[PDB]
C-alpha cells in the first residue's frame, strides 16, 4: 500500500558520504533497502558572494547550496543535524520528499553546539530540495540554507559520464550589486522579492571561468538542478544547447528536447545534456537581467573537435559573457582588500580595472582600446581622455552623446550611462585605461568618483 | 464535431447548489446532460483580511473565493448574476471554460440591484477560474472577485474521501502587512505587483489552526486549487507530503508524484493527496516570503496513528508555523477593537501579545521565556528587561548585538531587527512579556513604540 | 547519432523568405534537407510604443518581434546578419535551437554598416526564440531585439487554416505608462523587473481593433507564441476559448485542452485554436495588471454564425476591453502631435478624449454620459460638472465620495481616484465631456491638470 515497500532495512548500516557542490556522491549501486545514517552540520560563516563583497552565509555543511545527500527509495534514513558551536542562531531541516509534518522540522530543532536526530523512510523517488525551517524561515533560506537530496529509484538512474550539482538562489544585500564590504541581509528587499544577486552555487562566478563544469564531445552530463529561492522562479535555460530530458522532483512526466524550463521556488529537476560540439554552454535564469546583471550564469565547458557541419562559429567571449569570460576576477578581490588595508597601489587598481573592463567597456571600445573606425572612439592614446580625466568619470557615470573629436576623427553617437557601476569600479576601470595604451598614467580614486556622482 | 456532444438537455432543470469555501458541492452523479440554473449574487462588504485589519471585499456569494459551481460536461448552464442593491460598483463575470467572447462578460453586466443572465454549453471538462470582468478589471479581481467552476467529465471524477476548495490571491492594501484598521485598495502596489498579503481563501489564518482542513490516515483528499491572482504565480507546494496527481484545468496531461507545482495567475489545478502519517501538512506558495511573511499558508491536518517506520518525528509547532500554530489569534482582533473603542486594558494587550509572541519571539526566547543557556537570554524575570523597558522597544525594532549581561550571565550574540512589526504589535508583545514570568508589569503603548521608531 | 541526420544538403540553395509579424512564412513543403540562406538586418529606429509615445527600438528586420524565420530540421542554415549603417550599437544573434556556443553569438558580432555570417545545422525541431546577445544583453533585448525561428519536423506540421506570430515583451520607459514623448530606456526599472509596458508585438494595440487577427467559425488557427522577456514569465491565456494543443519549443510533451499556460522568459510555444462561435478572443498575460493596465492584450476575431446552443451572449465591448474595444485610438496620436507643434485645437482634444473615455469612464457613466439611475450620476448636461470644471479635474485625479446632487438627484457612492491618468489624458477626457451632451464647452489643458495634481 505505501510506495517504497521494499521490506525492512538489510545489510549493514551505511554512513552516507555527502559531497560539496558542484559534485555529487556516487550512485548507490545497491539492490536492497538499507539504514542510512546522514550527518550534516550547520555552519554560519562569512564568504565572498562576489569579489570584495562578503556576506554572512548560513550553511548546511559549509557550502551554498548545502551538501548533496544521495539515498535509495525504500531506505530508512537516520538524520543527524548538528549546529556548530560558533552559530548564533538555532536551525533545523525540512527535506522535501519526507513523509511527515514539516519534512523533519519539528524533530530537528538544534541550538548552537547541539545535535538532533530523526528517522524517516524515503518512500518517494526523486530529486528534492531541503532547507532550513526555523522562524523567520525566509531569512534562513535567504542566508543560504538549502540543498538537494536525491532518492534514487530502486534500479538506479541510467549511467552518464558526469553528474553535477547546481542550485539557484536569490540573495538580498543592503548594498547594491557589487558594492564592496560585508553586506547585511536586507529584509525589506527580501519581502519585496527584489534581490540584489541571483546566483548559482552561492557566489558570482562560482561556476564560470576556471570554476566551470567540464565534459567532452560525445559525453552525457546529468545535472541535478535546484532552486532554493527563497522567492524567484527560474526560467532555466542552456545557451547553445538543448536538454535531452527534464524531470521534476519524482514526477512521472519527463519532458524531452527542451531548452527553457520553469523551476518553481523550492523546486528541483534532473536535466540531461549530450555534448555535441566544443565550447562553453551557459546555464542561466532567462529572466535576462538576473543572468546578465545579477550573477545568474554558470558554464559547462566542452572540450573536443569542432564539427563545421553542425556549427561553424567560435567559442564565447566577453561580448556575451562580459567580465566572466576570463578565468577569474581575483584582481578585484585583491584591490578591495588593499583599499580596506590602506595600501591600494596604482597597479592594484590597474589589474582590477583590467578584469572589469572586459565586456563592460570592451564590447564597444575593444580589448585593445582601439574602438571601431567611425563607430566607437578609441580609449588607446586618447587625446580626449587625457584632456580631462574628470570628464571621463562623468562619461562613465552619466553617458555621452553628440559630436566629439577623438584623435582627429569625429564621432556622433551615444554612450549609454553606466550609473550602476560602483565608485571603486569606475575608479579602477579608469585607472586601468589611464595606465594602458600610451595614456598618461595617474589614477582615479573611488572618492573622486563619489564626488562626480554627487 | 464540438466536444461535449452528448445531446440536448434531458430530465428536469436542475438548480445548482453552490458551496462556500473550503467546501465543494457533491458530485453531480448523473448520466445525462441537463439544463443547470446557476444563481450567484455579488456582495460588496467589509471583512477581516487579518486580525484587526478590515478590507472592503467585492465577492461572488459573500466569500473570497466565491461560491463553488459544479456542473457536468455537456450541460447547458443558464447563468444568473445578481448584484446586491448595497453595491456601489457594477459587476459581471468571465468564466474560464465558457466558449464565447469574454467567457460571459458582455452579457452579464449587472448594476447594483439588478440581475443579468446568459446561457452557455459546458463543452470543456476541467477545473476553471471565474472572475469579474468589469473595468478596471484588475481592481475588481484584486478586491476578491474570483472563484472556481468544476465541469466534470461525463463519468465523474474518481471517488475520494474528501474534497476541498482552496484559492490563492494577492492583495494590495495601502498600509503595510498587519497594520490595523480599514485598509484601502492600493492601485500603485497592484500595478507594481507588490502585494501586502498573499492568502488562501481571503484572509490570514483562513485555513490554519481551528480552521484547518481535516482527514484521517489512509484517506484520500482531492483539493480544487485556484489562483485568482490578480498577478502572482504560485510555487504551490505541500510541506511534508507529495501530490499523487496534479491536473491543470481540463488538460489531458496529468503529472504524478510531485511536491511543488507552478500555478499560473488565473489558473487552476486538481490535486490529490493520500494521508499516510498524522500531523499538519502545510499548503504554501513556496516563494517563501509569501508563505511566511504575507499569509500564504493553509493546513491539512491528519488524525490517526503514528507510524515510526515512516516518520519518527513530531507534529509541527510555532518554530515553523509561527503565530499560526495556535488555534486562532482572536485576542489580537479583540485588542484592536478595544483600541478603537478607547477601552484597551492591560489584559487585552497581554492576551494579544501572547498570541503574537509565538514563533516571532519564542523560536529563540522559548514559550516560557527561559531562553537557552549560553545562546538566547531569558525574558522570564529578566533584570535587563526590567532595568529599561524603553531599551526593550529599541531592541525589538532595531535589534541588539554585543556583549550583554542578563540575570548574571553573559551573552554575545545577535538579535536581528524586527522593524516590520507594527507599533501595536511591539506594544502588545512587550506588555505580554512584562506581565509574565515575574516581570514587573505595567504596559507599553503603541504611541510609546511610535516615538522610538521615529 | 546526432538528431536531424537526414544527409547532406541537396537540391538548390534556398533563400529564406522571412515575414513580419503577425504573419508567418509558408510551410517549407520539402522532403529533402537544404542549404538555407537567411539574411536579416538590424535597424535601430523610433516607433510608437503607444499613442503619442515614441521609443527607440532596436530591431531585427524593422519590427518587434523581429522577422520570422522558417526552416526544416536537418537543414544547413547559412546565417547572414547585417547591421544598418544608421545604427549606433553593434549587434549579434543567439538563436535558441542552434547547437553551438552562444547560439551564434561570437560569430555574429556586427558593427554598424557591416555584415557577419555563420553556418549551423538545425538538428532540433521546434519553435525557438532568437535574440541579440551583445553586452549589455538585457538592454538589447529590452529594446526589442528578439523574434522566432521555426524548425519544422521533416514531415511538416499538420495543415491549419491560419498561422500567426505573436510575441510578448516587457518594456522599461523612464516615464510612466502613457506619458507622452520620446521615452528613454530605464535601466533601473529593467533591473528591478518593473516594466512600464507589457506588450504583444511591440506596441499597445498592435493586435487589437483594426489590427486584430482574423479567422472564421470552423477554422483552425495555429499561433507561434514567443516570450522575448527580457524578464517576465507570461500566464498566457485565451479569454473565452481553449487551446486544443500547447507545445513548448521542440518538446516531446504536448498538453491538450488548456486555457492558461506559463511561458518562460525566453520561451516559445505553438498553440492551436479551433473557432467555434463568433466574437473577439483575447490573448492576455493573465497576470492581470499586465493585460489591463500595461498593454498585454491581443485579439483573435472570429466571424460567422452565432450558435445559441453554445453561447447566447454578446460580443465584447469596452466594459472588458476598455479603450481597445474601438478600431484604433489615432485621435490620441494626432492630439499629441498637435501639442508638440503648438497647434492643439479644442476638436483635437475632444476626439482624443472620446477615444480615452471608452471603458475608462464609460463603464460607469455610459457611452452617452447618462449614467445609471440611482447608481452613477450623469456627465450628460451635468449641472455639477458645469458648476466647477476645476472640481472635475480633482474628481478624476483624486476620486469623489459622499452625498452629492446632480441634475436634481442624490448620489451617495464612491468614484475611485484615477491618478494614473496622465495630465494630457485627464485634460482631453474632460474637454471631450465638456463639448458633448449639451455641456458648456471650453477646454481643460494639460497644464491645468498639472496644477491640480501638484
Ligand atoms: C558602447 C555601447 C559603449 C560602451 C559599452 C562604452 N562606451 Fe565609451 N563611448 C562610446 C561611444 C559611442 C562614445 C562616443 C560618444 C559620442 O558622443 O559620440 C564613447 C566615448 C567614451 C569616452 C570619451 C571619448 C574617448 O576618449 O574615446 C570615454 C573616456 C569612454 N567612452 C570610456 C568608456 C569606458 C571606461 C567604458 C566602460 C566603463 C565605456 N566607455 C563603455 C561607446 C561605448
Ligand atoms: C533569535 C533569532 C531571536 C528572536 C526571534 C528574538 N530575540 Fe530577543 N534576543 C536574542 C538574542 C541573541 C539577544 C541577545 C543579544 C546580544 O547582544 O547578545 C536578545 C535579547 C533580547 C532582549 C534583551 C535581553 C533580555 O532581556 O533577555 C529583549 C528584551 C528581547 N531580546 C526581546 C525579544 C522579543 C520581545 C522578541 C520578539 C519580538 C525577540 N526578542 C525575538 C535573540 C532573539
Ligand atoms: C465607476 C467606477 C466610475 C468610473 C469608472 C468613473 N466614475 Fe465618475 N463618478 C462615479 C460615481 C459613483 C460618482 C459620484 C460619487 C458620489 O460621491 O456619489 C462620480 C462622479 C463624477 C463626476 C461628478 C458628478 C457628475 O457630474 O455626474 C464627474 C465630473 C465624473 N464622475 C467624471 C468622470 C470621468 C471623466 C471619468 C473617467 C475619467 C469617471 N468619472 C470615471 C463613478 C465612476
Ligand atoms: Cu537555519
Ligand atoms: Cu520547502
Ligand atoms: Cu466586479
Ligand atoms: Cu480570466
Ligand atoms: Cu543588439
Ligand atoms: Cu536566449
Amino acid at each position: 500500500k505505501l510506495p517504497g515497500d521494499f521490506g525492512p532495512p538489510r545489510g549493514e548500516p551505511i554512513h552516507a558520504v555527502l559531497t560539496s557542490p558542484p559534485l555529487v556522491p556516487p550512485p548507490v549501486n545497491r539492490t536492497y533497502p538499507a539504514k542510512v545514517i546522514v550527518e550534516l552540520e550547520v555552519v554560519e560563516k562569512e564568504m565572498q558572494i562576489s569579489e570584495g563583497v562578503s556576506y554572512t552565509f548560513w550553511t548546511f555543511g559549509g557550502t551554498v547550496p548545502g551538501s548533496f545527500i544521495r539515498v535509495r527509495q525504500g531506505d530508512t534514513v537516520e538524520f543527524h543535524l548538528k549546529n556548530h558551536p560558533s552559530s548564533k542562531m538555532a536551525h533545523n531541516i525540512d527535506l522535501h520528499g519526507v513523509t511527515g509534518p514539516g519534512g523533519g522540522a519539528a524533530s530537528s530543532f538544534t541550538a548552537p553546539g547541539h545535535e538532533s536526530q530523526f528517522t524517516f523512510k524515503a518512500l518517494n523517488e526523486g530529486i528534492y530540495v531541503y532547507h532550513c525551517a526555523t522562524a523567520p524561515v525566509g531569512m534562513h533560506i535567504a542566508n543560504g540554507m538549502y540543498g538537494l537530496i536525491l532518492v534514487e529509484p530502486p534500479e538506479g538512474l541510467p549511467k552518464v559520464d558526469h553528474e553535477y550539482y547546481v542550485m539557484q538562489g536569490d540573495f538580498y544585500t543592503a548594498g547594491k550589486y557589487r558594492e564592496k564590504g560585508l553586506q547585511p541581509f536586507d529584509m525589506e528587499k527580501a519581502i519585496d522579492e527584489r534581490p540584489s544577486y541571483v546566483l548559482f552555487n552561492g557566489a558570482e562566478g562560482a561556476l564560470t571561468g576556471d570554476k566551470a563544469l567540464h565534459a567532452k564531445v560525445g559525453e552525457t552530463v546529468r545535472i541535478f538542478v535546484g532552486n532554493g529561492g527563497p522567492n524567484l522562479v527560474s526560467s532555466f535555460h542552456v545557451i547553445g544547447a538543448i536538454f535531452d530530458q527534464v524531470r521534476y522532483e519524482g514526477g512521472t512526466n519527463v519532458q524531452k528536447n527542451v531548452q527553457t524550463t520553469l523551476i518553481p521556488a523550492g523546486g528541483a529537476a534532473v536535466v540531461k545534456f549530450t555534448a555535441r560540439v566544443p565550447g562553453s554552454y551557459v546555464l542561466v535564469d532567462h529572466s535576462i537581467f538576473r543572468a546578465f546583471n545579477k550573477g545568474a550564469m554558470a558554464i559547462l565547458k566542452i572540450d573536443g573537435a569542432e564539427n563545421k557541419l553542425v556549427y561553424s562559429g567560435k567559442e564565447l567571449d566577453s561580448v556575451y559573457l562580459g567580465d566572466r569570460a576570463a578565468p577569474n576576477m581575483s584582481a578585484v578581490t585583491k584591490a578591495t582588500q588593499a583599499s580596506v588595508s590602506g595600501t591600494l597601489t596604482v597597479q592594484d587598481q590597474v589589474q582590477a580595472g583590467r578584469a572589469l573592463f572586459a565586456g563592460t567597456c570592451s564590447v564597444c571600445h575593444q580589448g585593445n582600446g582601439a574602438g571601431l573606425p567611425g563607430v566607437f572612439p578609441p580609449l588607446a592614446k586618447s587625446d580626449f581622455l587625457a584632456a580631462d580625466p574628470k570628464r571621463a568619470m562623468n562619461i562613465v557615470l552619466h553617458g555621452l552623446n553628440g559630436k566629439i573629436k577623438v584623435n582627429g576623427q569625429e564621432y556622433d553617437s551615444v554612450m549609454p550611462p553606466m550609473t550602476q557601476l560602483n565608485d571603486d569600479e569606475v575608479a579602477n576601470i579608469l585607472t586601468y585605461v589611464l595606465n594602458s595604451w600610451d595614456n598618461p598614467g595617474g589614477r582615479v580614486s573611488a572618492e573622486d568618483v563619489k564626488k562626480v556622482r554627487a
